[PDB]
RNA sequence: UGCAAGACAUAGAAAUAACCUGGUUUGAGUGUCUUGUUAAUUGAAAAAUUAACAAGAUGAGUUCAAAUCAGGCUCCAGAGAGAUCCGAACUUACCUCAUGGCGGGCAUUGUGCCCUU
DNA sequence: CAGGTTATTTCTATGTCTTGCA
């Protein structure tokens, strides 16, 4: 019937809206104005959850990597020990909770028990610098034990080299690399240790090796590429075999160690060059390996690193004892204090182990190397300045003071390194016990598969290997007749197919075309989409105001032919260049070039790169297609060519190995923008019968893209018909519809309550809004939902600086610190602006009439239509609904804390299905801070009177506790409730409840009582709200020292008069009726309120705000007053009794606002 | 002037993976000497060791194991076995299951009021 | 419950050369 307009102001925390007529006035149905503001928390983003899921999946596959281990050495273990996995399992427990009943966790047979194991090998790198220093028989446990911390510490898995590269030693292997060819060793020490020295970076290291090893000459630039390669950098072969045809390709690849390992590298050079592969030669990969496992006692270099770490343990002793000698004197009294006390950042501390007299170990968390540091310096402080004093304290400087073996500075261990120990130990003990040598059907020696394990790392194309389709993150395609079988090292390729998983990967990742939203898009490199660019950058080329085509038929034809099947960037002297060349005529030639920036950004790179690789001139519709796949099988497979080249043998066999090796050299790397079918679509039939399409188009005609899809263009008939378009209905929108578009977690959030707040609107109105005004990223989101439900409506786009404006120059405040309706007004706002703003300086524009055809938006005259705007801007109707949600979060705490200060019940145990951590958790720690999802309101009895009580369901138990008998048993059961009747099975968190009158926002518990928040925003004048502004202007870093005299003595008596506002309106009005209010505490205060300074006052007046603002909790900093800082808390007893609550409603509002169900508590 | 489609450059982030260092809890790495009290086996008694306490003194210390959201999935019962992936993100007013209802209306400075169920 | 690394894709600001709509 008649015709509204509806404004929207998205915010990532609140979201307002206003329903408005062409008269300004507000809609107002079931007698509610139809405006208000609709609050919720800020949504989190799954930075976390993903951080935790693949912490989580990590952790499963060191499991079933233990577990496979333990598989392997199970058979010799059981010869020697019936149970060693059992107690290697039941570490945690005490004596009694075992499934064996024994002492210690390993080693607990008598005689050779644990005491005296640890006490032969101190550490675990002892027993592996034993293993693999020694030949003695070892019992398979101590061989287990190496591995199983090998397996424990990996190591980086970030370089590329060889293990075996290490067992050569520096001078052997500078002999072997110096002169190799008939194109050093006296310098063998420098040379190592400048090398293997990691404080100077990679280019510090080429600068001092070019320096110091004074090359001779004809040789600089094949010195300088060979310390390139040397050190590690991308470096051509070039001069480093001097070859006279430089220019050829075969001779200009490039090849680096940091990027590619040896064997990679190899094919693409095998055959190219001389000799047997010949220029280093696995010497780069020995100074990455010993780099981090140097002396800088001896000057050698430790051949294990187990060999280190012993060393840094014999030099935690030295210092140790130097520590404790400085400390016994001059220091007599704080020895217990610091090396048997366990007090803070100390010794006991450092390491979470003390022994004082007898007593048990006291086993807490291990202090930081930092604290610790620190306090020794403060200790040594009372120690008067010696040598040792002085020599600990460089030693603390330099960071080598006290060192522990574990810890966050362990992250330069590369795995090829625990490669070569594992490898040691594995050979060390194959010589003795026969079953690490035995075969297996797959021809594996029980030893390559323990190193495949250690090794095997899933690449991230493939992903987790299964689904169960429960949600969908999951790619690992499987082999045809293979399932249900696990998936492991040596079976990948036989299991997984790695080729279509990346391709799956690659195409699940990449997205749709922007002209055809159901079409996946063509790679960047594909020849149809770098033609597309180069037509597209020709047709926007102009020469001196001109067409391109329109100096000469051909010209553009001519470009794109013998200007671009070079392949090479195309610059601007260049196109005038061959704009003489070409143009008999024409002797002025100063021709100016618009619509490029000087250079031509595309290429037709990939045309030339195969007409080289096909030796053809022009390529042909089957080398064409031919080319296609090709490239878009490297641009998916990217730098795993082993796939590009499987898929060339096994579907192009025509190819030859040179052709294969210079395709698997090409880079093509980035995906496009738009799709394949878009740029071959037939929009319409030629004179000649052939199709038409949009490439061929811009081949032919003079037109860009968008010139091609105008409004009567015969391609934009076509995009229409492709693009069919449904008007889904309003209430068909489910909030995955917005799950695609890229948007983050808050945005989402906003634009699906956004969107239903209009829904509901629409739905409660009855018809469309003709137009939606909203603000100028994730808006567009709901851009696209609007065109999908609401078609006659057109948005309004309204400027972020246009409404303050209007509300700075028509005197309309907002107050950010009052209350929410800000949101409200500034919906409306955006309705009245942008709708004068659509119908036409920019103040003049509000200084007359505005008005279009029949409709009229400002009235100048008398204001009349300004009235309305200011008699709706200060008015106190909208509506403020909290998002009622269900606390989604953790369980509790992701860290355990301590067994001495866990208590039963409030701390969730550690396992509550085994009856050992449930029953336990004073022995065996707990969960802390376990969180609720929503209440519940049951009634019980309690001494014979019939009492009701909101209690809390936790977040552990929401998937079982969701109906009436579930909730009575939970009652009965777990909170020792006698007769339990549930009368309300759902009461979420920021939910509204009117409580003796007054407003609440049930937004936690503790312990015994619930926890609210002021639920009543607090309404002001239009002085005090301006009046406010300055306070939090001056509050937030401004001072009074340009103030007046007069000006201190006018702010002094309007803040005595805001104080009195604000002490009456707690007093007088609906605040009065709060649990526990402040008017009192207000008004004896008040005597000390004056005598305190202007800035302070401010503070505490913004403090006293906090307490009617629904936005925070309701909590004050009273302390400049006198006050605590925890003043005019609310809390009440979660057991609601007849006699002390009048009204315990609750209040459900939906998220509009329209509609509400007021539920009594009471007597439901 | 806004919108958004194409190409380049400069700064970024986020979503999925793969991995590392770990961190936390628990448990293991026998603590040892003197003094006295208490309780034991003796012993008229003397004395005697043993064991738990309350003081004083002294030695060692670097590591390992298990989990690492509660849980969930499958199989035939349980302080199990399989799998190594689902679980900390987004969505949830209320009523009884439809593109339903959540009454007809007046205010909006203190949570009300008229008219029918 | 914190600090790092690697890969892919997408998105966002700003500037540059164009083009079309409301």
């Amino acid at each position: 019937n008649a015709d509204y307009y509806i404004g929207l102001d998205m915010g990532t925390s609140s979201a307002g809206w206003a329903v408005s007529d062409s008269e300004y006035n507000l809609i107002r149905r079931k007698g509610k104005d139809l405006w208000g503001v609709r609050q919720f928390e800020e949504a989190k983003t799954a930075a976390e959850r993903r951080g935790f899921r693949v912490a989580r999946r990590r952790k499963q596959r060191q499991q079933v990597r233990n577990r496979l281990l333990s598989e392997e050495f199970q058979n010799e273990i059981t010869k020697i020990d019936s149970g060693f996995l059992k107690r290697m399992e039941d570490s945690r427990f005490v004596i009694s909770d075992k499934r064996v009943p024994e002492k210690y966790t390993l080693f607990n047979d008598s005689g050779y028990t644990d005491v005296e194991y640890y006490n032969q090998y101190p550490t675990i790198y002892h027993l592996r610098k034993a293993l693999i220093e020694s030949n003695e028989r070892f019992d398979i446990r101590l061989v287990f034990l190496g591995i199983h911390s090998l397996f424990q510490h990996p190591g980086h898995f970030l370089d590329k080299g060889d293990v075996d590269t290490d067992n050569t030693g520096p001078e052997e292997l500078i002999q072997f690399l110096e002169d190799c060819m008939n194109e050093l060793v006296s310098n063998q020490k420098v040379l190592t240790d400048i090398l293997t020295d990691s404080r100077i970076t990679r280019r510090d290291k080429e600068q001092q090796i070019l320096e110091i090893l004074q090359p001779n000459k004809e040789s600089k630039k094949a010195v300088s590429q060979f310390v390139k390669v040397l050190t590690g950098q991308k470096a051509k072969l070039g001069d480093l075999i001097m070859m006279e045809d430089k220019d050829t390709e075969e001779y200009k690849y490039s090849f680096s160690f940091r990027e590619k390992t040896l064997e990679e590298i190899l094919p693409d050079i095998e055959g190219v060059i001389d000799g047997l592969a010949l220029s280093i030669y696995s010497l780069y990969s020995w100074s990455l390996l010993n780099s981090y496992m140097k002396d800088t006692l001896t000057g050698h270099y430790y051949s294990y690193l187990a060999e280190a770490r012993v060393a840094a343990y014999d030099k935690h002793h030295s210092d140790l004892v130097k520590l404790k000698t400085l400390f016994r004197e001059y220091i007599p009294e704080e020895y217990d204090n610091f090396f048997r006390k366990m007090e803070k950042a100390n010794y006991s501390h450092y390491i979470g182990s003390t022994e004082y007299d007898g007593e048990k170990r006291c086993r807490t968390a291990k202090a930081k190397q930092e604290d610790f540091y620190k306090s020794i310096n403060k200790m040594l402080e009372k120690i008067p300045e010696c040598s040792e004093k002085t020599e600990i304290q460089k030693e603390i400087i330099e960071g080598t003071f006290l060192l522990k073996q574990t810890g966050p500075q362990n992250g330069f261990v590369p795995n090829q390194l625990q490669l070569k120990e594992l490898r040691k130990i594995l050979q060390n003990a194959s010589k003795h016990y026969p079953f690490l040598t035995e075969k297996d059907e797959r021809d594996m020696t029980a030893i390559d598969r323990i190193e495949a394990l250690f090794s095997f790392r899933i690449p991230y194309y493939i992903g987790p290997l299964k689904n169960t389709d429960n949600q969908g993150h999951g790619w690992a395609v499987r082999r045809d007749g293979h399932e249900q079988i696990p998936v492991r090292p040596w079976n990948f390729e036989e299991i997984i197919d790695e080729s279509a998983s990346a391709d799956l990967f690659i195409k699940n990742l990449v997205n749709s075309c922007t002209y055809l939203r159901t079409e996946k898009v063509l790679p960047k490199s594909s020849l149809l989409y770098q033609e597309f660019e180069v037509l597209n950058e020709l047709n926007n080329l102009r020469i001196n105001g001109m067409y391109p085509d329109e100096i000469q038929p051909g010209l553009k034809r001519m470009i794109f032919e013998q200007c671009f099947y070079s392949g090479k960037k195309v610059t601007g002297k260049k196109l005038q260049l061959f704009l003489r060349s070409v143009l008999t005529n024409s002797s002025t030639e100063e021709f100016v070039l618009t619509g490029i920036d000087k250079d031509f950004k595309s290429s037709l790179s990939s045309y030339k790169k195969f007409c080289e690789l096909f030796g053809v001139k022009t390529l042909n519709d089957t080398q064409k297609v031919m080319a296609e796949q090709i490239i878009e099988w490297s641009t998916v497979y990217g730098d795993s060519r082993k796939f590009l080249k499987r898929k060339l043998e096994d579907n192009y066999p025509e190819l030859t190995d040179q052709q294969i090796r210079r395709i698997a050299g090409f880079k093509f790397s980035e995906w496009g923008n738009l799709s394949r079918a878009f740029l071959e679509m037939e929009g319409y039939k030629d004179e000649a019968g052939n199709p038409v399409t949009i490439i061929r188009a811009l081949r032919d005609t003079q037109k860009n893209l968008m010139q091609l899809l105008s409004n009567d263009s015969a391609f934009a008939k076509k995009l229409q018909e492709l693009n069919d378009y449904v008007t889904r209905d309003i209430w068909s929108i489910e909030p995955d519809d917005l799950d695609g578009m890229y948007l983050s977690a808050p945005v989402r959030r906003m634009i699906w309550q956004t969107f239903l707040i209009l829904r509901e609107v629409v739905d409660t109105i009855g018809y469309s809004p003709k137009k939606i005004f909203m603000e100028m990223q994730g808006t567009k989101a709901i851009i696209s939902l609007i065109n999908q439900c609401f078609p006659d409506s057109e948005v309004v786009y309204v400027k972020a600086g246009n409404t303050s404006d209007f509300r700075q120059r028509f005197d309309i405040p907002k107050s950010r610190d009052l209350n929410n309706y800000h949101h409200a007004v500034d919906a409306y706002l955006n309705i009245v602006v942008g709708n004068v703003y659509d119908t036409k300086s920019l103040r003049r524009m509000y200084d007359f009439n505005v008005q279009r055809g029949d409709q009229t938006a400002w009235v100048a005259e008398n204001d009349t239509t300004l009235k309305t705007v200011k008699k709706t801007a200060f008015k106190t109707s909208p509506m403020v609904t909290k998002r009622t949600y269900e606390r989604k979060g953790g369980l509790a705490d992701s860290v355990l804390i301590a067994a001495k200060k866990a208590k039963p019940g409030v701390h969730l145990p550690v396992k509550t299905s085994d009856s050992r951590f449930a029953n336990q958790v004073s022995t065996y720690g707990g969960y802390d801070n376990v969180k609720g999802s929503h209440f519940f309101l049951v009634e019980h009895q309690q001494k014979k009177k019939t009492i009701r009580s909101i209690e809390n369901v936790p977040i552990h138990l929401k998937e079982k506790l969701k109906t009436k008998e579930e909730l009575e048993h939970y009652c009965a059961q777990v909170l020792g409730m006698v007769q339990p009747d549930v009368r309300l099975t759902r009461i979420p968190m920021y939910s509204l409840l009117l409580i003796d009158g007054y407003y609440y926002y049930l937004t936690g518990r503790t312990g015994g009582n619930l926890s609210l928040s002021n639920a009543v925003e607090l309404c002001l004048p239009a002085k005090e709200q301006a009046h406010i502004r300055m306070i939090s202007k001056i509050a937030g870093g401004r001072s009074t020292d340009a103030l007046s005299a007069e000006a201190k003595d006018d702010f002094r008596k309007k803040n005595l008069r805001l104080y009195d506002e604000l002490a009456e309106k707690h007093r007088s009005t609906i605040f009065s009726k709060r649990k526990n209010p402040i008017g009192p505490k207000l008004l004896k205060y008040r005597e000390a309120f004056v005598k305190q300074t202007i800035e302070n006052q401010c503070k505490v007046i913004l403090q006293i705000l906090k307490l009617t603002s629904t936005n925070c909790k309701t909590s004050a900093d009273l302390k400049l007053i006198g006050g605590s800082g925890q003043e005019g808390v609310m809390s009440i007893s979660k057991l609601l009794r007849a006699e002390k609550y009048a009204e315990f409603y609750l209040i459900c509002q939906s998220p509009s606002g329209i509609y509400e169900t007021r539920k009594n508590l009471l007597t439901i």
